[PDB]
């Protein structure tokens, strides 16, 4: 499996999702909330 955000240079998914703060890409309160490094975040 491999990174998004930070760890990868940016990029996400090609779904709406967002990055979690070490590089996993999904959806949840932690991946889209002030966890969010990158992606279709609302914070």
């Amino acid at each position: 499996d491999k990174p998004c955000g930070k760890d990868a240079g940016g990029r996400v998914c090609t779904n709406n999702y967002c990055c979690s703060k070490w590089g996993s890409c999904g959806i949840g309160p932690g991946y889209c909330g002030a966890g969010c490094q990158s992606g279709g975040c609302d914070g």
